[PDB]
């Protein structure tokens, strides 16, 4: 009964690293590590390697492919130094381990042979500040698709693609809970933009970035255990970020393990959970990959888009 | 300011043919050319044959993609006669000649050099019989997303591009106006698989044949102009279609003119036109090519994605 889709195990997965090279050190994976997460070099060897693999194979064959558009249009050719900036797409939920599995691959592929310019933007830097999300009644609903400014997140992606010089994204800080002013990440003609947010999948009655993405990844898990890490980690910044006096959620710190869990419990409640059913998780039939985690935050199954 | 597209004109586009011979001849023309359409060999030749050339280049690249992907799987290698079928979607209102567009496509591509097998199928095979869309009160709404088997149309595309040896679709009869008992169109490995109906580039929550397109057309033009060649056609067809004691419409044959464009512009204005407004159109951003009629059926400008 045929099927868009293949899936793997990790055993059938590792076995298609081949003999892609280990570039990456223990001190360099800390770096890379976000709170809560449990990425060690074997899941590195075993699940990222293939799939850097995978990605350069992909990198070369899409370069034909605009190559053939522009040698029908009769065009110059292409600058060798300034290809086609491959796009690569990482969705999913709040609490899943985006930020990681971006931050590792970006790493990966920096280490390929030619040393290619890899850029990592996410798309929190385009929500609407506070006073605008205010004004739109959207205090509540950062993360849901409407709260973010997608026409801006658009002409950036599509400013990069398109092989212009320079393209700025503005910034937002978890720590202010606020876009920052005046801050601007500065993406200079990379070879490889790797954008990563909840909502990046997202279709609609117009062109989207999701329709730029060369490849994409979909980082799931099962809710439960999403709400369970979402909730731990909470608790878990009390003595980190909350304990900051300029933290936006300072008051949290002193929270019992017991208040805590309440407050993290009415968050996902209201907010995350809810934009994961309605908005992300409808986008994961479009992956290129589905890294799925077990309750241990262990990739242990993926979901390869082979049409 | 960067865009994903870009606009030409005819004088623009016909350029763009080099030397792409023309295989068709007037006689072979006509048996392509739908009621009330205007395509001549000059049309053929500064519009469609550059659309061929495009896609020739594309067909090539295309295959590096799946290769790639084969390549990184470990995978036997390819039938070389038998290789992954290029999808090709066509799309856009009633009465804005899909059905020529893809006939005269499906023509010239099976004319290239191999001979490549070219299959042409309609979605209004997969519509609902009538006895299954007045069961969902849907009988005033064909053509509406809802009132196709979305799941067996999907199924249908799959196993075509999955490399299956037999795939069948059901069979429309607009005579009929409904589905024809044990009908079926026999799609066989072709090399080449062109999928035309109004709403084949939409998007959604689950995985759609927009999302298997290797290339898509959308047929556009002013809605005004949309209505006025709907209703010159339903007139048309009174000595046509509708005289066939059989049809469906057969009261319609006696109707004077005006009767008759009181009867088709009712039909319009509460079936196609909300349609085209509310689901067709919002799938235009998403096509490769846009070829744009002026009032007199004449393609005099298009719209290429090159992202
Ligand atoms: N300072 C601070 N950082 C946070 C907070 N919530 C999430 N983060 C950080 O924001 C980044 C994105 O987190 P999240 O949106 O949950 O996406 P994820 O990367 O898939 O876990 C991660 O580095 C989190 O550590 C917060 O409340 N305060
Ligand atoms: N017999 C008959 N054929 C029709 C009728 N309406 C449309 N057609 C034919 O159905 C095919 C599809 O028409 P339409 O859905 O308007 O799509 P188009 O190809 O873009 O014009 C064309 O060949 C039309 O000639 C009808 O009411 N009766
Ligand atoms: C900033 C986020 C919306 C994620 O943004 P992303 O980069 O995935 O677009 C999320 O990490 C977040 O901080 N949500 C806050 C929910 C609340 O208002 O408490
Ligand atoms: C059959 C159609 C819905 C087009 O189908 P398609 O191949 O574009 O999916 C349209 O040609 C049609 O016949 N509409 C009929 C509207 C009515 O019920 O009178
Ligand atoms: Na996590
Ligand atoms: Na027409």
């Amino acid at each position: 009964e045929p099927s868009p889709y293949v899936e793997f195990d990790r055993r059938q997965w590792r076995a298609l690293r081949m003999s892609t090279p280990l570039a990456l050190t223990e001190e360099e994976l800390v770096g890379l590590r976000g709170l809560g997460e449990q990425i060690d070099l074997l899941e590195v060897e075993e699940v990222y390697l293939p799939l850097a693999r995978l990605i350069h194979l992909q990198v070369a064959a899409r370069q034909r492919l605009f190559a053939a558009t522009a040698e029908f249009l009769g065009e110059p050719q292409q600058n060798p130094d300034r290809p086609v900036p491959f796009i690569i797409g990482v969705a999913g939920s709040v609490a899943v381990g985006k930020s990681t599995t971006a931050r590792v691959l970006q790493a990966l592929l920096a280490r390929w042979d030619h040393h290619p310019r890899v850029d990592l933007v996410t798309t929190d830097g385009f929500l609407y500040p506070n006073a605008e999300l205010q004004r739109r009644n959207l205090m509540h609903r950062k993360g849901f698709p409407e709260s973010y400014n997608r026409r801006a997140l658009m002409r950036f992606v599509t400013s990069v693609k398109s092989g212009s010089d320079y393209a700025c994204a503005p910034v937002y800080s978890h720590l202010h809970y606020d876009i920052i002013p005046g801050a601007e990440q500065v993406v200079r003609h990379p070879d490889i933009l790797i954008l990563e947010g909840l909502n990046v999948l997202q279709t609609g009655p117009t062109l989207m970035v999701s329709d730029l993405f060369d490849f994409s990844l979909y980082v799931d898990a099962r809710i439960e255990d999403i709400e369970q890490w979402y909730v731990s980690r909470f608790l878990a910044m009390r003595t980190t970020a909350f304990a900051d006096p300029e933290s936006h959620f300072h008051h949290y710190a002193a929270f019992s393990d017991s208040q805590a869990v309440v407050a993290a419990r009415e968050i996902w409640r209201t907010i995350n959970r809810p934009n994961l059913v309605e908005n992300i998780l409808p986008t994961r039939p479009r992956a290129t990959l589905v890294l799925r985690k077990d309750a241990d935050h262990s990739i242990n199954r993926l979901r390869l888009r082979k049409l």
